[PDB]
């Protein structure tokens, strides 16, 4: 009833890394942060999400390498993410990075036989909220995604 935009289908934390790469010499891998969020999917999609962890693994990754895997996009679920503002601080550093073209892939934990999906977290500025499709081939998506990041890591721009 009325809720037809977008469905309100989970809602958990999300736990990102600014940094992803575990070096082996760098046992302590980075700062992991956490962040809680309302997960909406826009519709058509019917997934259960009682089978997602309450915590997901993002990793902020450069949107223009995501251009690259644009037509994988065409079979996604939708989701948007809308924030639950605990610390506006965490969001507002957060709303520079993913602003600036910064994409936040989203794998999920292993509880389905394979790894389950993969979902790609973007910052729209102009509903000024977050939107993500999530392809059912995560072979495809984090093989392009590994990329991505080993070439972020061989650029290694942060800090």
């Amino acid at each position: 009833m009325s809720v037809s935009n977008k469905l309100l289908a989970w809602s958990g934390v999300l736990e990102w890394q600014e940094k992803p790469k575990p070096a082996s010499v760098d046992a302590n891998t980075k700062l992991t942060r956490s962040l809680p969020c309302q997960v909406y999917v826009n519709h058509g999609e019917n997934l259960k999400t009682e089978q997602w962890p309450q915590k997901l693994i993002m990793q902020l990754i450069p949107q223009q390498l995501l251009t690259t895997l644009g037509p994988l996009f065409r079979n996604s679920r939708m989701v948007q993410f809308h924030f639950t503002n605990k610390d506006l601080e965490s969001l507002k550093g957060l709303y520079r990075i993913m602003g600036n073209g910064f994409a936040g892939c989203v794998h999920f934990p292993h509880t389905a036989p394979c790894e389950v999906r993969v979902l790609m977290l973007l910052y729209s500025s102009k509903k000024k909220i977050f939107m993500g499709l999530i392809p059912y081939d995560q072979s495809g998506f984090v093989n392009g995604i590994r990329q991505v990041i080993t070439n972020l890591e061989h650029h290694h721009h942060h800090h």
